[PDB]
């Protein structure tokens, strides 16, 4: 059967990890900031609600991303939850390149001045609340200071390493 | 920001549904969680968040390991059960205690994950638990349970 034991090392490979975690479905967001009047953003599915009182959310960003320094230095960010018809937006922001916003329809949020992506199902503005190293990423926790639900369009899903939709 | 605007807006982000468990001195604990996310590839880390007001919180704080079962679309009843606050949640549940952690993995789940606790952090009215993945298994090819707009639903 089994007995009382302590820490075991395990045998999991990276591919096993990726394949397994791909089977947790998630929405798709563009997360942005404005650092010394320069715009940065990336495609993020690691969003989650964290706390109600105070109202907190988090996301995770790779230490090796072009974006990381800006989020580290900036005290604010914004989140746009993508609709089903926004795959092109999702792919564009997932591509590492400077000046991601030249051809993109966006508005600056009222409370953070961070870009919100037109067409998104809804918008979230945050002040940065805390920040933690975690393996090869950093976890950013935001306090939600503004929200707007923009439309009833259905959300983009990411599942099994691919884009899909709700029923 | 009102509680309603926060909760209703965040409900727009769809998530899967998991049962997260630990075994603390041979006593089994678990709850239904949609906060799961991947955190790191090297090392392989995931996190979840648990309310400080949950019955389970002490057991997760004290136990240095946990497990996660990703629920299939036919497991709404299991999701509701583990969301219900009460002792002895496993009495009539089909599980298997994980090989690496002895934490319960829920039969019929699409995927099993075992973690050692890597870190944890206070975050407003929750605790963020980070786990290093030390075992995984893909158990079936069923489609995942989704939770969206405060309702259970399905992929297309
Ligand atoms: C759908 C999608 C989601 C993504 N999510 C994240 C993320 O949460 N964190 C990150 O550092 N990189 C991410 N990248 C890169 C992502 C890329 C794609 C295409
Ligand atoms: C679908 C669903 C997801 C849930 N997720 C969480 C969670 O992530 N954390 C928590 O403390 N309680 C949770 N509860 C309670 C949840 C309940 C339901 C019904
Ligand atoms: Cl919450
Ligand atoms: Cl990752
Ligand atoms: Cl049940």
């Amino acid at each position: 059967a089994h007995h009382h034991h302590h820490h075991m090392a395990g045998t999991v490979t990276e591919s096993q990890f990726k394949d397994t975690m791909s089977r947790f479905p998630q929405g798709v967001t563009i997360i942005t900031t404005n650092c010394n009047n320069e715009l940065f953003g990336f495609t993020a599915s690691s969003l989650t609600s964290v706390s109600l009182k105070p109202p907190l959310i988090l996301f995770c960003l790779n230490k090796n991303s072009f974006s990381i320094n800006s989020f580290q230095k900036s005290d604010k960010f914004a989140v746009s939850i993508l609709a089903e018809n926004q795959i092109d937006i999702s792919k564009h922001f997932a591509k590492s390149q400077p000046n991601k916003f030249t051809k993109i329809a966006y508005e600056l949020g009222n409370k953070t001045n961070c870009p919100l992506i037109n067409g998104a199902t809804c918008y979230i503005e945050c002040n940065k609340y805390a920040s933690y190293d975690a393996g090869d990423h950093v976890i950013f926790i935001g306090e939600v200071i503004n929200t707007a639900i923009k439309n009833d369009l259905k959300p983009l899903l990411y599942f099994h390493k691919s884009y899909t939709n709700l029923q």
